[PDB]
């Protein structure tokens, strides 16, 4: 199956999933002078105050931190958003070096990792029925660069251990994802796509401008992971990102001025 290697990597998820091809796939590079600002752009209403976590996950792609969807307890609403969106869980994306490590980029510059919280519309249900629809998912975006440590961070990483190689899950419950947010909800917003396979074009892209600082202890300990299994030879869970993709007919927009 699709990986990132040189032989199931980006290059080659078209052959089985034809729409990383389409019309609105992502990610993309995010060109600043060309962004327009809207101002009939609402600001983003983030709700995370009634989270719940489950479980944290080594999938053999990433790692993922899943949440209680069942209710309306962490949501996101308001700037390009119509209706509310439910936090179903978050991964990130990162690389081998700090010059890499984001799938969005800005104005060319890759970052060393990229969060995605991800978020359904509820009017859909379901997830799966969700990622059938052109507006049935928003991944709020975060940049990551190295610097300080973040706090909100470390619990992740504390737990990274336990999960090394894929299929490995481990309790994560009375985690606050509102540790993981910079201090500006300033955003770009475009129409786009899961940057994994099936790559389903069901997304709407809220990308945070302000990154949030991790410590080099922190996103080494990221690249400790493993994409194989246990017993099998190791490859270290690096580099785990889907470059730009092209912007075709499409505006990015600016919250922010
Ligand atoms: N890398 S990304 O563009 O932010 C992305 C986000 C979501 C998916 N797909 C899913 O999350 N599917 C899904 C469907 C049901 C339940 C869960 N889950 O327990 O996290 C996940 C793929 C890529
Ligand atoms: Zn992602």
């Amino acid at each position: 199956h699709w990986g990132y290697g040189k032989h199931n990597g980006p290059e080659h998820w078209h052959k089985d999933f034809p729409i990383a091809k389409g019309e609105r796939q992502s990610p993309v590079d995010i060109d600043t002078h060309t962004a327009k600002y809207d101002p009939s752009l609402k600001p983003l209403s983030v709700s995370y105050d009634q989270a719940t976590s489950l479980r944290i996950l080594n999938n053999g792609h990433s790692f993922q931190v899943t949440f209680d969807d069942s209710q309306d307890k962490a949501v996101l609403k308001g700037g390009p958003l119509d209706g509310t969106y439910r936090l179903l869980q978050f991964h990130f994306h990162w690389g081998s070096l700090d010059g890499q490590g984001s799938e969005h980029t800005v104005d060319k510059k890759k970052y060393a990792a990229e969060l995605h919280l991800v978020h359904w519309n509820t009017k859909y249900g379901d997830v799966g029925k969700a990622v059938q629809q052109p507006d049935g998912l928003a991944v709020l975006g975060i940049f990551l660069k190295v610097g300080s440590a973040k706090p909100g961070l470390q619990k992740v990483v504390d737990v990274l251990d336990s999960i090394k190689t894929e299929g490995k899950s481990a309790d994560f419950t009375n985690f606050d994802p509102r540790g993981l947010l910079p201090e500006s909800l300033d955003y770009w917003t475009y129409p786009g796509s899961l940057t994994t396979p099936p790559l389903a074009e069901c997304v709407t892209w809220i990308v945070l401008k302000e990154p949030i600082s991790v410590s080099s202890e922190q996103v080494l300990k990221f690249r400790k992971l493993n994409f194989n299994g246990e017993g099998e030879p190791e490859e270290l869970m690096v580099d785990n990102w889907r470059p730009a993709q092209p912007l075709k007919n499409r505006q990015i927009k600016a919250s922010f001025k």
